[PDB]
C-alpha cells in the first residue's frame, strides 16, 4: 500500500510514498533545470555580443562560433541522455554534471576579470580596430564555453526525468498533487525565461560581464547544493536503457557479417533469421553485439523511415540560429533608444521568446477545441502539420528579415529607427512553437515500441546540425564574392546582410516543398506496409 | 578470480582488483581534502583581521567570532562523521557537504564584493570612529561562516574515510601502493599547509579578500567537479556503523528496577548487555583526561585571535618588504612539522631502544608535554606582551612573537599524537571511531571555552582598564595570557593526579 515497488530510496531499500515523496522534494531537484535554462539562455541569447565587444571578433566569425557553441551544446545534452540511461544514473548524472556546469561558467566569469586576459578595451563598430584576441585569452574563453556546454548538455537530459520520479505511482491522488505542482512550476519558467533574455541580458551589458555571468555561476552552485541536501528525500530510477543502443547494434553488428544474403523467405530461432543482416526494403516482424534478431533488425528499419522528414527540419533551426546571431549585429545598429532607456541589443530576443509563449498559449485554447468540433480529430493539427507550418515560417521570418536589412540599410546610407526587428525575431517564435510541437509528436507516435526515446535522439540532433549547418551556410557565403562587401560586415553599414537572409529563406522555401513530397510519400508506404503486412499474414 | 568482496559499485555491483579504485584515483577524491585543509588554515588563520579590519568589531568581540566557527566547525565535523556513518554514504557525505562548503564559501566572497555589504572603508588604527558593521552586513557575513564550518565539518569527516577506501584490500601487494601515494601527498599538505598561513594569507590581506576568499571558492568548485566526475571509478564500502550509538545504547537505556559505573563485571565477546555498559564504563574512566585537553586548545585559540592583533603592531618589516600580521602562524606551522620530522627519526628510533617502547613515548608523556608547553607559551607570551607593552609607552620586530607561535606548534604535536594515540589505544573493541570523536570533542571545546574566557574578563574589567582591549597598548594583555597561562598550569598538575588514577584505577581493571 504505502510502500512500492515502483522506486528505492538513496539505499537500495524499497521506497515509501510518505517517505519520498514531492510536494516539497521535487522542487530541491527541479531548481536545477530552473538555474540550467536560465543559464545557456542569458549567455547564449547575449554571449555573440561578447565576442564583438569585447574580443573585439568581426560580427561573422562571432556568430560561427556561437552558434557552434550552441550546437556543441546540443549534441552533447544528446550523449548525457545516453549516459544517464546506459552509465551513470538519472541522479548522479544530474549531480556530476551540475558541477560541472558550475566550474565551465566560473571559469567564464573568471576570464571575464583576471586582467590582460581580454585585450585592451575599445568599440569596433562605426568607431575603430583592436588587438584582436590573444591565443591566449581565447582558449580560457573556449574551454569555459565548452564546459558549460558540457555541463548545461549532461544536465538538461536528466534533471527533467528524475523530478518527476518524485510523484508518480500509477496512483491518482499523487498523479494529482504532481499535475498541481508543475502547472504552477512552468509559468515560472516561462515568467522568468521572459525574465533572463530582460533582465539577465540588462546585467551582463550594463553593469557588466562578470557580474553578469557571475550570478550564474553562483545559482549554479546554491541549486546543486540544494539538489544534493535532497539527496535521501528521494525515490530513484533503475537505469531506463537507451534505444540508441540496438540502433548502434544492427547499423554495426549486421555490418561485420556482409555475407550470404539467405534469402528462405525467413529462417527462425526465436525472433532471428546464423544470419541477419540490413538489406533495407522490407519484410516484417513481431515478439516480445554478435547476431542481431530479425524483429530488432525491422524496428531500425522504421527509425530509418523517419530519416527524410527528420533532415528536412534541420534548416529551420538554422533560421533560428539567426535569431541568437545576426539579428543581435543588426540590432546593434538601429535606435533603441526610449530615452532615459536605453533597451538591451539582445534583448530583442524577449519577442522571440514572447511569441513562443503566446503562440502555446493561443494554440492550447483556441487552437485544440476548434477541431474536435470543426473535424474528426480533437487534437489540433497532429503531428506533421505543425512541422510543415514552421518551415514555412522558417522563410516567412529569414524573407522579412531579408525586407528589413534594406529600410535599414536604406536610412543609414545617405539616425533613428527600430521596432522593425521584431517581425523576425516574433515569427521564428511563432514558427518555433508549432515545429518543435510536430517534430516532437511525430518522432513518438511513429516511433518504435520498446524503442521511443529514439524520438529525442532525432529532436535534438535536428536542433544541432540546425546550428552546425548555420555554421555552414555562414562559412560558405565567405567565398561567393569575397572581395569588396560580401554579405557578412563588421560596420553593417558597409556590408549586406539581406543577401544572407535571403539565401536561407530560400533555401528553406524549397526545403519546406521538399518536406511535402517527403510527407506524402513516407504515409503512403507506411500504410501500404501495413496493408502488405496483413495481406500476406 | 580477480573480485574484492566487501566493496562494491556505484552500480551496487561487487568488484575489483585491477581496474576500479587506484594510485591516482584517490587523487581525484583527495583533490577536495587538500582544497578543505588549505581553506580552513587560509580563511580561519586570518579572519580575525577581517572582523576588525573590515568589519571594525574590535579585537574582543572579533576574537570571539573567530573561535566560534572554529568552535562550530569541529563540533559540526563530529557530527558529520557520525551522519556519515549511519545515514549518509561516505561518499554522499563528502559530495554533500562539499556542495554546501562551497555555497558557503562563495557567499563568503560574495560577502566581501557586493556593495554596501560592509562598512564604509576606514581603519581604526588611523581612524577615530569606525561603525561596526550593520545588524544585515553581519547576517550575510554569519550565514556564509556557518555555511562555510558546516561546509567543512562534514567533508573534514568522510573524505580521509573515503579515500583511503580506494586501496583496502587485505593485500601486502597493492595495499602496499596505498603507502606510496598517501606519502607523496601528505608531504605536499605540509607544503602547501606552509602556504595557506603564507600565500593564501598574503593575497587576501595585500591582494585583497575579495581575491584571497574567492580562489578558495573556486578550489572546491574545481574539486567537487572532479571528485563527483570520478564517481564510476570509485570503490565503494559498506557502510561502517557508529561507535557513538553503541555508545548510546546504554545511556537510554538505564533506568530500571541497569549501569552504576563503580566497577564491575569483565567482558567476552534497546535493552542493555553487561560487555556493552563495561564497554561505555571503560569510556568514562578516559573522560577525566579527555576533560584535561580543552584547555590545550584554548592555548591554541590564542594564536589565531589576540596573538594577530599584537602582531598587527610589531615592526613586521624585512628590509623593503612587509610580512603579513596574521602569517606569524608559519612559525606555528614550522614548529609543528619541526617536532614531528624529527619525533620521528629520533624519539621512535632511540627511546624504543631502552625503555622498549612502542611509540617513542607513552601517550599520556606526549599529552602531559603538551600541556607543559602549552601553559608555558602563555607564560612567555604574557612576558612579552608586558616588555613589549612595556615599551610602547615608554620598534619590535615580529620576532617577539616566534616564542609564543613556536612554542604552541612544540607542544600541539605531541598532544595530538598522544591524544590521538591514548583514545585510540584505550577504547574497546568495535569503538575506535570514538576515538576521532572524542579528539574533535577536545577542540570545539577548547575553542568554545576560549569565548567564554575573553567574555569573563570584558564584563569583570571594562569598560575602564580592560586586559583585551581595542586599543592593545590601551589594555593589560599580559595578564590574559597569565590568566590562560596559570589556568593551563592548573590543569596539568590535574592531569598528572588523573593519569595517577587511570593507570592505576585501569590496571585493576585488568586481571580477571
Ligand atoms: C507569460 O508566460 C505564460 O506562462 C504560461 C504558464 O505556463 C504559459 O501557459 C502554458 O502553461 C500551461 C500549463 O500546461 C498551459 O495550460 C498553457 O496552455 C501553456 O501555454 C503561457 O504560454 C505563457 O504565455
Ligand atoms: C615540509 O615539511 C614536512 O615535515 C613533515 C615532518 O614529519 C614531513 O612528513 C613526513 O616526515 C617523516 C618522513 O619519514 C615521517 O614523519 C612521515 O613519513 C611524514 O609524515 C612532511 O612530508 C613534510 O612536508
Amino acid at each position: 500500500d504505502d510502500i512500492l515497488l515502483d522506486a528505492w530510496d538513496f539505499q537500495g531499500r524499497p521506497a515509501d510514498r510518505s517517505k519520498t515523496g514531492g510536494w516539497a522534494s521535487a522542487a530541491m531537484i527541479l531548481c536545477i533545470e530552473a538555474v540550467e535554462r536560465l543559464t545557456t539562455l542569458g549567455i547564449g541569447v547575449n554571449l555573440v555580443t561578447y565576442l564583438t565587444g569585447t574580443m573585439h571578433l568581426g560580427n561573422a566569425t562571432a556568430a560561427n562560433t556561437v552558434t557552434n557553441f550552441l550546437g556543441t551544446s546540443f549534441m552533447l545534452c544528446l550523449l548525457g541522455g545516453f549516459i544517464a540511461d546506459t552509465f551513470l544514473g538519472r541522479y548522479l548524472t544530474i549531480a556530476i554534471f551540475a558541477a560541472i556546469q558550475a566550474t565551465g561558467v566560473s571559469i567564464l566569469t573568471l576570464s571575464t576579470i583576471i586582467p590582460g586576459l581580454r585585450p585592451p578595451r575599445c568599440n569596433p563598430t562605426t568607431s575603430s580596430h583592436c588587438e584582436q584576441a590573444s591565443g591566449i585569452q581565447l582558449t580560457v574563453l573556449y574551454l569555459a564555453l565548452y564546459l558549460t556546454a558540457l555541463g548545461t548538455g549532461g544536465v538538461k537530459a536528466s534533471v527533467s526525468g528524475f523530478g518527476s520520479d518524485q510523484f508518480d505511482e500509477t496512483e491518482p491522488k499523487e498523479r494529482s498533487k504532481m499535475t498541481y505542482f508543475f502547472n504552477r512550476f512552468f509559468f515560472c519558467i516561462n515568467v522568468g525565461s521572459l525574465l533572463a533574455v530582460t533582465v539577465l541580458v540588462y546585467v551582463q551589458d550594463d553593469v557588466g560581464r562578470k557580474w553578469g555571468y557571475g550570478i550564474c555561476a553562483f545559482a549554479i552552485v546554491l541549486a546543486l547544493s540544494v539538489f544534493l541536501a535532497g539527496t535521501n528525500r528521494y525515490r530513484f530510477k533503475k537505469l531506463i536503457g537507451s534505444p540508441m543502443t540496438q540502433v548502434a547494434a544492427v547499423i554495426v553488428a549486421a555490418w561485420r557479417n556482409r555475407k550470404l544474403e539467405l534469402p528462405a523467405d525467413p529462417s527462425y530461432l526465436y525472433d532471428v533469421d546464423a544470419a541477419i543482416r540490413d538489406q533495407e526494403a522490407g519484410v516484417t516482424s513481431n515478439v516480445f553485439w554478435t547476431l542481431s534478431t530479425l524483429t530488432d533488425v525491422e524496428e531500425v528499419k522504421q527509425i530509418v523511415r523517419m530519416l527524410p522528414i527528420w533532415a528536412t527540419c534541420i534548416l529551420f533551426w538554422t533560421v533560428h540560429a539567426q535569431l541568437t546571431t545576426l539579428s543581435v549585429a543588426q540590432s546593434e545598429t538601429l535606435d533603441r533608444s526610449i530615452g532615459s532607456f536605453e533597451i538591451p541589443p539582445a534583448s530583442m530576443a524577449v519577442f522571440y521568446v514572447g511569441g513562443l509563449l503566446l503562440t502555446t498559449a493561443v494554440y492550447d485554447r483556441v487552437a485544440i477545441r476548434l477541431c474536435k468540433k470543426l473535424f474528426n480529430y480533437p487534437h489540433g493539427l497532429r503531428p506533421l502539420q505543425r512541422i510543415g507550418l514552421g518551415l514555412f515560417f522558417g522563410s516567412m521570418a529569414m524573407a522579412v528579415a531579408a525586407l528589413v536589412e534594406l529600410k535599414r540599410l536604406r536610412t543609414a546610407h545617405a539616425p533613428l529607427g527600430f521596432y522593425l526587428l521584431i517581425p523576425q525575431y516574433l515569427i521564428v517564435g511563432i514558427g518555433e512553437a508549432l515545429i518543435y510541437t510536430g517534430q516532437l509528436d511525430f518522432f513518438l507516435r511513429e516511433c518504435p515500441k520498446g524503442m521511443k526515446g529514439m524520438s529525442t535522439g532525432l529532436l535534438l540532433s535536428t536542433l544541432a546540425l540546425g546550428f552546425f549547418f548555420s555554421s555552414v551556410l555562414v562559412t560558405i557565403v565567405e567565398k561567393f564574392t569575397g572581395k569588396a562587401h560580401p554579405w557578412i560586415a563588421d560596420d553593417l553599414n558597409k556590408g549586406r546582410l539581406y543577401n544572407f537572409y535571403w539565401l536561407v529563406a530560400v533555401l528553406v522555401a524549397l526545403n519546406f516543398l521538399i518536406f511535402l513530397v517527403f510527407s506524402k510519400w513516407y504515409v503512403y508506404k507506411e500504410k501500404r506496409l501495413a496493408e502488405v503486412g496483413i495481406e500476406l499474414d
